């Protein structure tokens, strides 16, 4: 139950901008396919995000989001999800996205 | 270097509301003491945050923040800092706080 700072330092947590978002009707659990620009050191990354409760694709473009970018990928229905986009989880199937409280460059590190 | 999801699962990342904010510097760097309500289970925690570049105490009260709650405490700026408040780091001495993009209850878990 207790972590150390070393646990946290293993993670590469970064800001990126949603540049594409589409409904993902092939996922078992409702999801949106995201493409996110993490700047040129990290690259442009795909994510499958179970965020259909509060969000629509037309509302996601140009949002700054927060993701762990140094995990192995997960394939769902053939789509390669490359990053874990972080959010608060107020209840089952519910997500509230995290964001920097003001704009920062893509690839800005979190600590 | 790469991480695995359970490096992430070791962390307990929670939302909380800043209920008090005071200037509490170190000798060599300014800093703010945050008193944060993480809801009824976690309770009230304190944090030393080097966030004075963009923020004043008056602009911090009532803000929902994101923090790692299950680290060992550390002594800093004359008190026990119990929680790591997360922000983007755009440059030397600069911090942009993370927030939920919409209000969530205190103690909402991040995933």
């Amino acid at each position: 139950h207790m972590a150390v700072i070393d646990d946290f330092e293993k993670l590469d947590i970064r800001t990126g901008t949603i540049v594409k978002a589409e409904e993902f009707p092939e996922a078992r659990v409702p999801a949106i396919k995201l493409v996110i620009d993490f700047g040129t050191e990290i690259g442009i990354k795909q994510s499958s995000a179970q965020i259909t409760k509060r969000y629509k694709p037309e509302g996601l473009i140009n949002k700054q989001v927060i993701a762990v970018v140094n995990f192995p990928p997960r394939r769902i229905a053939g789509f390669k999800s490359e990053v874990l986009v972080l959010g608060g989880i107020p209840g089952q199937g519910d997500v509230v996205l995290l964001q920097p409280d003001q704009p920062v460059p893509n690839g800005t590190k979190i600590g």
